[PDB]
């Protein structure tokens, strides 16, 4: 009874199959693919982030000169300049007038923001897609676990035992490379670590935040002081982290296809609903009841009386239900034109109930398994008028 | 369910139409035009006595 199943891929609504274990009385399942979030495989490459030109106060010899050396620091400028007379809150100081030397530096520095407000890079490779699959199964009425979708994997959280995918929708909604910002992800070509032109998105390149080590060609240049005054002229692209903030591109919770949402988080793209995953469980045998217990149904009659040729559960139809015992009945359209809001059905001695459900096509012929006894529910539906809010439980769309 | 009716103009008399929403139950209406009061517009051009 390991009831293999084949299922599409979209998170917001149940899936009722129906176990057809032979020898004993049918089971519903209730599978809603509450959560598709996907969490790729990944690598943190460089942070990036604003430079600060946290520039160290210039040396000033005042007769001659004073040769700079080319400091470790990221992107470490520094040029010597001659040629000044710094006035310093007593007029100049130094007493010369051509031999007054200025060594200016400046280095890049992480901001104070990179360890909080900062774009990331990525290598995102595939990675593994995962759910907190509901059920409320059967009688059980309830298990909401966290699963995978690599197919050998079980989650014995419940009574169950199911085993999902691989799907075959392998479209990771994340490139290859991706940029990320506090929430909104970006699929962007980053340049790489190491190699940023100045201006453009990555000046500043830091493995991490605590990386002391980084890549900043900012193109930082220093210019001479002015008219002997003491100053540091830093002449420097502001960063490729300020614009990417308001010459950017779109998020890829704005812009992606077959309909994920995103998180900084896990780096998951949630509920991405494309293609089918063949979903198989073991049911607990306990959980089944014995065929000899469930009414038989047989010789009854169905018909819809106010078919909804729509999303919602608007289509119904009443059951002539022809019992033997009196007590539940799960049902199921194994036919996937119509989808029903009702797992199961009370039964009195051959009463009648309707149900609810909703179909695609405009002469809904869908079979349906009231508790091993088949029947056709032929008819006819009517269109809607009001088709504005969220996705539907009909999703079986073919040709009619 | 916007129930478009052509409707004859008689005063004293319902009308009872059938709302046909596919779907739910229809309704019936009692659609009885009490007054066709009509006030065109006019000017005062002179009184005479």
């Amino acid at each position: 009874y390991e009831h293999t199943a084949v299922m599409p891929n979209k998170v917001g609504i149940p899936y009722k199959a129906l176990v057809e274990r032979p020898g004993y009385a049918p089971v519903h399942l209730q599978i809603q693919l509450v959560n598709t979030r996907i969490i790729p495989s990944t690598n943190l490459e460089y942070i990036t982030c604003k430079y600060k030109t946290k520039v160290p106060s210039p040396v000033v010899k005042c007769c001659g000169a004073t040769q700079c050396t080319s400091k470790p620091h990221p992107d470490y400028q520094c040029q010597v300049f001659t040629g000044v007379y710094p006035f310093m809150w007593g007029g100049a100081y130094c007493f010369c007038d051509t031999e007054n030397t200025q060594m200016s530096e400046a280095y890049v520095e992480r901001s104070e923001e990179c360890s909080i407000d900062h774009a990331k890079a990525y290598k995102v490779h595939t990675g593994t897609v995962q759910a907190m699959v509901n059920i409320t199964y059967g009688s059980v009425s309830w298990r909401s676990a966290d699963v995978y979708v690599n197919g050998e994997t079980p989650a014995k959280i419940g009574d169950a035992k199911l085993i999902i995918g691989p799907l075959s929708s392998a479209w990771s909604p994340f490139d290859n490379k991706v940029v990320v910002y506090g929430h909104e992800v970006y699929n962007y070509d980053f340049p790489e670590y190491g190699t940023g032109k100045a201006g453009s998105f990555g000046d500043l390149q830091s493995r991490t935040s605590t990386s002391n080590d980084l890549y900043a060609n900012t193109n930082l240049k220093l210019q001479r002081p002015q008219a002997g005054i003491v100053h540091t002229p830093f002449t420097q692209a502001p960063s490729g982290f300020e614009r990417w903030k308001r010459d950017k591109g779109a998020p890829l919770n704005d812009v992606a296809p077959f309909g994920c949402s995103i998180a900084l988080e896990p780096l998951r793209a949630e509920n991405c609903a494309v293609g089918s995953i063949p979903i198989s469980i073991d049911i607990p045998d306990a959980a089944f009841t014995r065929i000899s217990e469930t009414p038989t149904v047989s010789d009854l009659e169905c018909k819809i009386t106010e078919c909804t040729y729509a999303s919602d559960f608007g289509g119904i139809a009443t059951v002539a239900y022809k019992s033997s015992k009196a007590g539940n009945c799960p049902i199921h359209s194994p036919s996937g034109v119509a989808v029903i809001k009702e797992n199961d059905v009370t039964l009195a001695e051959s009463g009648s109930f309707t149900f609810h459900f909703s179909t695609a096509n405009i002469h809904p012929a869908f079979k349906l398994q009231v508790c091993t006894s088949a029947v056709t529910c032929k008819g006819d539906c009517k269109p809607p008028k009001d088709h504005i809010v969220d996705y539907p439980a009909q999703h079986t769309e073919s040709f009619t």
